[PDB]
Order: C-alpha cells, then structure tokens, then sequence
C-alpha cells in the first residue's frame, strides 16, 4: 500500500491552489441533513493505511513516476512529501478527533475532523479525505443494519412480549454480492456491531485484529445447505437429500434450502409428510429451518407457514400469536433488504404469526445495496489560517441548500435535554455546553484511542 | 489472506451433505436471462487469491481453531484440506474454463466452469463460490460503464461528425464513494476496460500488476480544484482563487469547481467578465473546463451553456450545433450515473448544443451503485459423477422460472449467424457447432492462460 497513491488524483495537484501562506487546514467530516448513525470503521483505516511510517523514498519515487505519466506533467508535491519523511520519519503530522466508536448520533453532526500539526503540512489534511471518506461505507453497513433491529425488535416484543433471539434474527448472507473481499470484512463487521449471526467469515478477523472480543469470536453461524448440495441427489431425490442432511446434523441447528423444484410440495409432502417423524423428534437447541429462496418474499412466507402450521402442531403464544413448534423454524433468505423485512414482520403480524417463528437472510441488501448518497456523508474543509489569521470557510450552492456546509472550528456537545449540537465557529471554546464529546484519536502518526468492540456494540445498543 | 476462512460459512459444512461416493461437482456461472456483458475480472481473482500454494498447516489450523467457535462444533473439514496440502503442496486440484476476458456475450451464457481435477476435492468446486462469484463486480462495472459510453457515442456522432475524445468523455470521480480500497482498484479498473480519464488512481497498480498495458498507464487526469481550495480564499475572495488556479495551470487543461456560493454568477461575472481575459488567451490543448457540482443536473448544464454562449465567442459546427472556444469546456460532475447522463446529452442535443461541449465525472453511480442483481450474476452446479455415473443437476424453482439453472455439461459457441449459443447436457460433445469458446484458464494452482489489459480493450471495443 502507498498512501501517496491513494487519493483522488485532483488531490496530487491542490498544494498549488490553496492561498499562498496556508498554515492550517481544518475538515470535518459529517452525514449530513435514517435520522440518528452509528459511528463506526474509523479505528480500521487509521491502523490498517494511516499509522507509522506512510513514507519511504521509494513511495515518494513510485509516485512520482506513475503521477508524471498519469498527468502528463510533472505536478506532484516531491518537496511536500520529502518534508514529511525527514522531519518526521514517514509519520503524518495529522490530528484526527472523533465521536466514540458505536456511538449513535443525530443527522448534521460532526462525526471526526482533521487538521495539520505542521503549518508545511497544510495540503495534507484534504490528501487524506479520500482515504477517511470510505468511513461512510461501514457506518451506513451498521446504522441500516440497526435500522432492521429497531423493525425486528419492535414486531417480535409485539407478537411475543420479548426480545429473545433479536440478535441472530438477521444473518448476513452477504459475502458473494459484495464488490471485494476487503468490503466483505469491512461491511460484515458492520453488520456484527448490531447481530451475531453471520456467514461472512472475514467479518471475524478483521475485528479480532482491529477491535477485539472478550468472546472468542463476534459471530456465529449454522450447518445449512444450498442447491449444488440439494440437486446433487437428482430432480427424484430431494427426499434423499433432505433425510441426510438432517441426519448429519441430528443435534445443530440445521438450515435446509427447500425450493429446488417446489417450495410448496417439500413443505407440505416431503417435511410434512415423509421426512416428518426426523423433525418432531428434533432437540430445542436444534431445530429444522426451512428455507424459500425464491417467489414473492411475502407471500412465499405466508404461504409456507400456512402449509406448516396445517401439518405441524402449532401454539397460540400469550399474545395471541401463532407459534410453530420449536424444533421447526422459517429463514427468508432471498431479497431481504430493510423494506421488504417491514413487509414481512407486518405480514405476518396482520396473519396472526409470531416473529419468533423466522429469522432473515440478507445479502445485497445488507452490505452491497448501499451508497455514500444513502446518509449524504461528506467531508469538507471548515476552518483555515492564512497570513496567522484565522478565517471561517464554507459552501453554499445557490440551487442547493442541503450542500452548505458548517463554519470554523467544531465541537459535538449534550444539549441540556440530552441531545446533541455541534457548535461552530469554535463557540465550544465558551464553557456554554459540557466537555466535546470529540477526543484525540490519531496525531503524529499514532492512534492515541482505542475502542474495543464490546465497547462499540454497548455504544450501539436500542433503547428497548 | 486464508482460502479455508474466504467462504461462506455454510460452505464448510457442506462436504458432509453430497451424495456419498461424488467424485465430481461441475459448476458455472452466468448473468442470467443490460443485454450484453462485457467479461472482465476473473485473472485479477486466479493470481491475487487461487494460484500456487494457498494451503498450509499455519492455515489449517487457523480455520480449524475459528470454525470451532464460530459453529460452536467440529464441522470442519480438516482431512480434506491437509490431502490438498500432503498431495498437491497446498495447490487447487481444480479446473476454470473461461470465456476470454472483454469478450461481450449476451446474458443467459456459460461465462466460466469450475470443476475438481481429484476425486477426494468434490467438496472443493462451490468452496470457491464466494470468491469466483465477487467477479459479478468488475462484470457489472466494465458492463455499465459501455452501456454509457454506447450513449456518448450515439449523441457524440450525431451532434458533431465523429468521435473524438469519446474515451475522455466519462471519467471516474468514484474514490471516496466505494466500499473499500480494493473495491476502488477493481471497479476503476473495469471502467477502463471502456474509457481513459480516471482519478480512481488505485485502478493503475491493479492493471500493471495483473494484467499489463503497452502504454506506461491505462488512464488519465488534469488538474481539478474542490471546494477546499475555492473557499479556503474566503467568500469574498472566490474570483482571487479562480486568478490563481488558472494562473497556476496556464498550460495543462484544468477544471474548476464553480457553484461554491453562485455557480451563475461565477459564469456570467467571473469567468464572463472579470477573468475572461485570462480565458480567451488559453491553448487549444488547455481549456478551463467550468464545473457546476450542484442543482438538476440537466437544468444546470443548459443554464451554464447559455451563460457562456452569451459572453464567449460560440460557434455553429457541420452539423448545425453549437459549439464553445477551444479554451472553454464544461463537466457535470454531480448525480451521474446512466440515466442521468442519456437525459442530459438528450436535453443538450434538443437545446442544439454540441456533446463536443461536456465531459461527465461519475463516482457512486459509476463504482458503487451497483449490485449482483443487475446482471442476475449466478453460480450453480450443472453436472455431478456419483458412483461413477454422470448426472445433469439444475434448479428450477416453482415459482421462478427465472431462476432455472442450466442442465450438464457446458459449452459455449458462435451459431451459423455469427451469435452465441450456450450448448447443455455435453451436447458440444457433437461436433455440431464447431469448437468451445470457453479455455482453461486455471489448472491445478496454476494460470494457464492469461490477457494484457490492451487484448481486452480490444474485445470489449463498441461496434460503431
Ligand atoms: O435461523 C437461523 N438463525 C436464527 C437461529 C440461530 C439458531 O437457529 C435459529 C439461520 C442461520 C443461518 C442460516 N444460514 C443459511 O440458511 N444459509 C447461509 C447462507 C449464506 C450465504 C448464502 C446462502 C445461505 C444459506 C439459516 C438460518
Ligand atoms: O473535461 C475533462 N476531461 C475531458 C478532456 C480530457 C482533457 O481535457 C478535457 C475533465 C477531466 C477531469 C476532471 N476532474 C475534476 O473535475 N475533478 C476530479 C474529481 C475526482 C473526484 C471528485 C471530484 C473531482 C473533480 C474534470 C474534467
């Protein structure tokens, strides 16, 4: 990795547009004006790219040479870079404060701002907002994320006058509709900020080395199965495949993909039916999950557990609510996104079925189908001192107030009703509001705080 | 990077619900049923992640202790990885056959084929689902970003004579809008398959290290201001930090952010009037190119266009549209993607102005807005040999006939008029409709057949 190549290439050439005699840049990054976010990933990019000696010379020359053929000029900042590796040996002289991480913060706040240590520097603070941007990706894969618990705990206390099981209530199926594996560690860690349940196995390193659990591991998932494994046996065995597989796993929760050829018939003839005596006789601790993949999501689930509820004996909860018996339960699976899973839940609280009887799936959904427009994150230079005078600086496009940004030096308060204000114009300098509830989390090349990731689910946590 | 811990979760379980005696799984994928794609991003996947020693006792016993927990069970499949580590020195004994990248197929074709070279590595074939399936990114980015560039072309060639600059037309502006840094690489990668103006610098050390270019880089810059070097000069002071820029890039084309507080104003008055002297002298092969970065991006650019033809000298080109000075270009860098930039050159062409006029920047909408569901990209097993007797496996789900999968064996071939037909059930087999088109490209931990970034360039090149 070079951090030098790392950045918007119009970035290689702003040292020689800002105003001559520029000590200092100040940014600030913010969602701007899904009403509260989860402020999380920071603490990832600042170890894995930002940390420790960034700058070598053979960095500075590489970049050089790439920048020289890219522009077809010779624009990029050798000088500004050299600087930077002898004064501070590769070291950025960069301070970062932020919000805690797990922190669930209201719309138009400042989340982290950035600045120069070093008046030489002034160019440095906005190299890095492409690097520090990216910040948007985990924080909308963990508020959209929390969004779904907030549906899924509000229809299940409803259907069942409790929460148990919420946080394994939505598994995230992502891995293969995700655009890299390095998106897949980041979004799926995302997602484990709010559930338990995950099949994105590179979720898991990446918190073990950057955040840590007192637990041995984040997430948790499930034997299942998936077509190759069911067609396999041939269109005339799916019986066959069926009976093996909840053999194999006689005492684990056993997930089995049931629409290769008719969702309707395997529900009803082949678990209800001929396989029914292997699933009545199943442990608590290890029910039989069906799982559709395929049809109208909301009607496919009505449907299913119609056939179910028909063939197996079914309980009325002290809510009022239809309860499968427990070693059999539903995984929608297929085109679950935050919209459809409120079709759902909605659907099948207006049918008279518990939530406690499904659990979703979420691929595309959770980690893919998400965009930096989404949660309008945004970084933007605030504050600047030019001549030993510090001035204001902001946007304001005429057709489009929505894009104005903040004013001056910032700071994240309390409000006396316990919300939040971000104060601009550096007014957090009077004692007007508590301590900024910004801290130091990186300066001179060094993380100065760090959160676990107990600590950042804690910050997360619902109301409920 | 850990192959054993770069699956689905399920996945690891699924070695023990095959049918017993499978000494075969031969899998494919396909975009199902945007009605050509452009197959790109399979040799990035076989070198970074697939080739040579990807299996060692450090690696196994790694998965073997997270599993583990993760499942809170033994499930995983210890005896198999160390027979691929003891037998094969930790190579895949696995066979991919594929379509040559930035070939443009139509969708509902076999793209590549997977299979096991070792009878005891049946488990092995949809291991590497997940992995193989992520190609379904850099497919959909080169794909869109053609489907644009076919735009271009259209409104280029009919609004001038030709197509000139075409491949400078869209540029990617994508960076800090993507889920990751490896994101960033792949996707800026694929939309240079299409064009040659990017500021996705990461995209470069990707295509020299993978797949390699004649030319020192695959793609271009200019210089670019943002609103931190137009604001930091202070609201009264926008003209001063428009003097400098272009002062500063005298020589070189250079675009500036001009809707910072009015983008009208900053037409009509500012380059208009104040600096139009600075404007009117500039070289052929240096314009300033004005960037409006706010509002209704069609109603901006015809209200932008209708400024400067009123303060600068336009001119009526062999077709009857209006075209700017040399010195003088505008790009519309806000809310592109492909139905954005069709209305915009669409409502250009009507107003009479030429495409010669505009470039568009697209980030989001160009590498982020995007999912495996826009080309239906899907993995499936085709074929099994059980007991030693060949059988053609496919899905066909009751209430989705969109989502069957094909049946036996693949081939892909040129039909007597010149399409492409995908054959089943080993039907190829029958010298019929001549040769495959699919190659190995991967054999037992090794690549076997590789393309230079310029051969797919080539083959993903427009008819026109
Ligand atoms: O219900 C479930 N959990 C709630 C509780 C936990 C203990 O049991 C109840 C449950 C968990 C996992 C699964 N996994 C699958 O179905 N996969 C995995 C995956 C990944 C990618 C693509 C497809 C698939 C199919 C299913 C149900
Ligand atoms: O017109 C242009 N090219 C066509 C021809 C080629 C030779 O010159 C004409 C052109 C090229 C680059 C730019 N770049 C920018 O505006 N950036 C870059 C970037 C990146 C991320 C976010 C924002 C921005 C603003 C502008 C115009």
């Amino acid at each position: 990795f070079n951090i030098l190549l790392a950045t918007d290439s119009y970035k290689v050439t702003h040292y020689k547009q800002y105003p001559p005699n520029t000590s200092k840049v100040y940014s600030y990054f913010e969602c701007r004006e899904y009403e509260e976010t989860v402020f999380y990933g920071l603490q990832y990019i600042l170890n894995k790219y930002l940390k420790g000696k960034v700058v070598t010379k053979e960095k500075i020359q590489e970049a050089k040479d790439v920048y020289k053929e890219h522009f077809q000029d010779d624009v990029f900042n050798e000088k500004g870079w050299n600087y930077i590796l002898e004064k501070y040996d590769g070291h950025l002289p960069i301070e970062i404060k932020a919000v805690p991480e797990g922190f669930v913060i209201p719309r138009g706040n400042v989340l982290f701002t950035v600045e120069n240590t070093d008046p030489e520097c002034y160019w440095l603070t906005n190299w890095i907002e492409t690097i520090l941007v990216q910040s948007w990706y985990p924080i909308t894969v963990a508020t959209n994320s929390r969004e779904q618990k907030k549906i899924l705990a509000k229809y299940l206390l409803e259907t069942s006058g409790n929460l148990d099981g919420l946080e394994y209530k939505l598994h995230d199926f992502g891995y293969r509709g995700v655009s890299s594996q390095e998106t897949a560690g980041i979004g799926a860690s995302a997602h484990l900020v709010n559930f338990k349940g995950t099949d994105t196995v590179a979720g898991l390193a990446l918190i073990k080395k950057y955040y840590g659990t007192k637990d041995p591991v984040p997430g948790y998932s499930v034997p299942a199965a998936e077509h190759s494994t069911i067609t396999a046996w041939g269109k005339d065995h799916e019986k066959d495949a069926f009976e093996h597989i909840v053999t194999q796993f006689s005492s684990v929760p056993v997930s089995v993909v049931s629409d290769s050829y008719d969702i309707y018939n395997a529900c009803e003839k082949i678990w209800g039916e001929d396989l029914r005596h292997l699933i009545v006789s199943r442990s608590t601790q290890a029910p039989l999950i069906i799982r559709p993949d395929s049809g109208n999501p909301l009607d496919t689930v009505l449907k299913v557990l119609e056939i179910l509820g028909k063939k197996f004996p079914v309980t009325e909860n002290s809510k009022g609510y239809k309860l499968l018996p427990p070693y059999l339960r539903v995984i929608q699976g297929d085109g679950v996104d935050i919209n459809t899973l409120q079709e759902i839940v909605e659907g099948m609280k207006q049918k008279m079925w518990s939530i406690e009887n499904i659990a979703f799936g979420s691929g595309g959904g959770l980690l893919q189908k998400l965009t930096r427009d989404l949660l309008n994150c945004s970084f933007k230079c605030s504050y600047v001192v030019t001549n030993g005078l510090g001035i204001n600086v902001f946007k304001d496009p005429v057709a489009d107030p929505n894009k104005r940004s903040k004013k001056g030096r910032l700071s994240l308060h309390r409000t006396p009703a316990g919300n939040f204000v971000t104060l601009e114009e550096g007014k957090g300098d009077l004692e007007e509001y508590g301590q900024d509830l910004l801290h130091t989390v990186f300066k001179n090349g060094k993380v100065t705080k760090s959160y676990s990731f107990d600590e950042i689910r804690k910050n997360a946590q619902l109301n409920i």
